[PDB]
């Protein structure tokens, strides 16, 4: 499976996938 969240910053275990946004703001979405 891959585990993914949307953050601001992908954690040093994940790389970014794509973007998410939420709140009228961007993420990243980050998948490990
Ligand atoms: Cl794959």
């Amino acid at each position: 499976a891959f585990t993914c969240h949307c953050r601001r910053s992908c954690y040093s275990t994940e790389y970014s996938y794509g973007t998410c946004t939420v709140m009228g703001i961007n993420w990243r979405f980050c998948c490990l």
